[PDB]
């Protein structure tokens, strides 16, 4: 009560004669024992009660540049009470920070030789700091490291405690925590995607690899069944991807964990086999599958440009997904071409059946197919980006009014023609996302898509308000019999007046035409001039940041496409993986003219 | 004039010198009750703190984050509202009662205008119009007097010459005095109220851009 | 070239805003049910806790 307060104030002052005589206090009065018991008792008057911690971790939050004797004679007390076994892995016992030693806290606090101190006097190092600060909910709750001592000298960039770690007997490495991640997932989600000045993580990643020697360590899959490098996949980090989609290591027994066989090489020309052990669709989850069809990431293309992904994509392309692509697209055009003319040529038979069956089976395959598409759509928060869930509800929407209306002519209402006329308008407006297969055209058929989620809609919910003012503003005033009759009217004259149709006549029926024109005068000048233009000059900055980068949206949507087509096909005749054993070893050739270039030129 | 140093930076626009002082942590014993940042813990990149309000508060009568706010005649106040311990106090007294009370304060406007196009356009050229009226009234009385307020206290008129907030206050103390000036001259005898209602229904609506 | 002028830079000019509708409502409210302080003494003393990536990546980087 008194004595507790007074070392905890001794450990953060540093000053060690007050530190040897409460030693020898301590020592006295655990000497003259109560007979309740020395070993626990001295652990309950050394350590807090509330949190758990030590004298040691206080010493420890409190690094003063004299600490070295201190822990040195704690230790010393410790041992001559023969409790350093059961002190030294002590931890807290809050549920924010449960099981966090004094070891991580060497670690933490850049100590390295007070680390290597504490594990030469016999520490744990299979300690599991699983508190609910340490794992949080989100990124910017908490510090996630892996809860293991070795894991957090690998990402707080400490290489030789790292080496006096993985040197030690009972440090076992692939030892996964509670998230079940090991030092190399880790790794990956404490990485950087943006390319500094330096990057510990990736030459970090690469000696833990390189002294492991062995491939259990990349393949053990999380509590989520996620390789490494499907991890990097998910949380899109491209130098480690690149670095681990091409790994070349020369020198021998380091020959398995190589991934870029190099076969030849003469100047620019190279060639080299790859690994596909996870980045193809022959398995179920996957590295290209997760890297395309991610969405919370904007480095996609980024990931997507480099080998070999990029030539895998390209050679499933112009294998089978170009002619499938076409056929859909003539299908389409023809399912469209059939539609007009049948509810063009109507006389308000004995042809029309012939071409109308094909109507409605063609109909009811593509709504069976949206209707799958939508019902594999469960989590329902991938919607709110702009990512291809648009035209699965529109073809779902036109294939469904298709129906519907063949139903009512084949019932007695005649309310059919609406609901057929629907979905003809908008089965062309659905053929304009046929134009994402060239270059130069689905950067003019995404700018629609752009605009009308950004600016229209913004410019629309502005301009309601105004509508809707002056259009009871001007409907009020009218003085019954004219032209201005009532709501359902001003506002269509008051559209055609903004569009710039109409008239504006001052010989009104109103009580006030001077303030009717007044009105009218101040509704133009809002709109005609303001309002409309200010929407055209924020259109155009919006055409101005697309136009420089939606190359990349359109190589993305092509991607989509392949990866789509690829699960349409069956397994029957998918004859069409890459190369047999030498592990698939995909082959490739390339031209590096450029580095070549610049490495000749030295 | 009553000025703190902080509250001098505050006033003249220093962001450097504002942060210095804001954040001002000295180790060293003997000097502890000059700093006015306690650093708490730390764990690699978390960490967490505490900071000294004697000023930084609107609990006194002139205050930092108030001439701060207030200020107009300085180009950086964003620059220096960007930082702690001003921004999180402007968050927590956002998300604490203020987001409450606007949305409060836009449904009860919005309610306001609701009722007065519908007493402006379903007209005989009663029974119903009164209940309705009469909120019409007392919310115009309540916008005009809350106007009139924060018009007479705005003395020194050289703040309107900039753009911030000293154009929606004139806009809806000219909203409320039309409706207050249609509807008396509704109750007396001249028929042209129709034109100072019809002004007011028309600048009702373009008051809600404002929400 | 004004909305190219603004549209770069206004997101200032909307937490701005916000600020001043943040203290007028503030101002508008009571001392009747202003149980709305901070901190009790340790001076209001008032608690934050943040995370600091990157200047923590550049310093653990050296």
């Amino acid at each position: 009560r008194r004595l507790k307060k007074r070392i905890f104030a001794a450990v953060s002052e540093g000053c060690v004669e007050e530190l040897v005589e409460l030693l020898v206090e301590l020592q006295e009065l655990c000497r003259r024992r109560h007979d309740e018991d020395v070993p626990d008792f001295l652990m309950h008057k050394l350590t807090a009660s509330d949190t758990g911690a030590t004298c040691l971790m206080k010493a420890l939050l409190n690094i003063n540049p004299n600490t070295k004797e201190i822990v040195r004679i704690l230790l010393a007390f410790a041992e001559e009470n023969d409790i350093l076994g059961r002190f030294i892995n002590a931890e807290y016992t809050e549920e924010a920070y449960e099981g966090q030693t004094a070891l991580n806290i060497a670690i933490e606090r850049r100590q390295g030789d007070i680390a290597a101190l504490l594990i030469a006097a016999g520490a744990d190092v299979n300690a599991h700091a699983k508190g609910a600060f340490f794992n949080p909910k989100y990124q910017h709750e908490g510090f996630y490291f892996g809860e293991t001592p070795l894991a957090l000298a690998a990402c707080t960039n400490q290489p030789e405690i790292v080496q006096l770690l993985m040197e030690h007997e009972q440090t076992d490495i692939t030892s996964r925590d509670s998230r079940g991640n090991n030092i190399l997932h880790a790794l990956v989600t404490v990485a950087e995607d943006f390319k500094t000045q330096n990057d510990f993580v990736k030459r970090m990643y690469d000696m833990i690899l390189l002294r492991s020697g062995n491939w259990e360590l990349e393949t053990t899959r999380n509590n989520d069944g996620l390789t490494p490098l499907q991890l990097a996949a998910k949380m899109g980090k491209a130098e480690i991807l690149k670095y681990i989609l091409s790994r070349e290591i020369k020198e021998k027994r380091l020959r398995s964990l190589s991934r870029k066989f190099t076969d030849w090489a003469y100047g620019p020309v190279s060639s080299s086999l790859y690994d596909l052990t996870n980045v193809d669709t022959t398995t179920d989850n996957s590295v290209l599958e997760i890297t395309v069809y991610n969405t919370n990431i904007d480095n996609r293309h980024e990931m997507l440009t480099l080998e070999p992904l990029h030539t895998l994509l390209h050679m499933k392309w112009k294998k089978f997904a170009k002619h499938m692509f076409f056929l859909s697209f003539c299908f389409y055009f023809f399912y469209n071409i059939t539609l007009t003319l049948v509810s063009y040529y109507r006389p308000r038979g004995w042809l029309q059946l012939l071409g109308r069956m094909f109507v409605l089976i063609w109909a009811m395959c593509i709504s069976v197919k949206e209707g799958i598409a939508i019902f594999l759509l469960r989590p329902s928060d991938l919607q709110s980006i702009l990512s291809d869930a648009w035209f699965h509800f529109v073809f779902f929407i036109q294939a469904v009014l298709v129906i519907l209306s063949v139903f009512l002519y084949l019932f007695a209402y005649k309310e059919y023609l609406a609901c057929l006329v629907l979905a003809m308008a908008l089965g062309w407006a659905n053929m304009l996302y046929y134009t994402r297969g060239f270059q130069s055209m689905g950067m003019y058929s995404v700018m629609i898509q752009k605009v009308i989620l950004h600016d229209v809609l913004k410019f629309l919910f502005v301009y309601i308000v105004f509508l809707l003012g002056f259009g009871v503003a001007l409907a009020s005033l009218i003085e019954k019999c004219s032209s201005y009759g009532s709501f359902s009217d001003a506002v269509l004259e008051l559209f055609k007046l903004t569009i710039g149709l109409g008239d504006l006549n001052i010989q009104q029926n109103s009580k006030y035409p001077i303030l009717f024109l007044f009105l009218l005068i101040t509704y133009v000048i809002l709109t005609f001039v303001l309002l409309l233009n200010m929407l055209i000059a924020l259109m155009g900055e919006t055409v101005e940041n697309v136009s420089k980068e939606s190359e990349r949206i359109w190589r993305l949507q092509r991607a989509r496409t392949i990866l789509e087509f690829e699960k349409m096909l069956p397994e029957w005749l998918r004859s069409r993986f890459r190369m047999g054993e030498l592990r698939l070893c995909l082959r490739i050739n390339e031209v590096k003219w450029t580095e070549w270039k610049t490495h000749v030129s030295f």
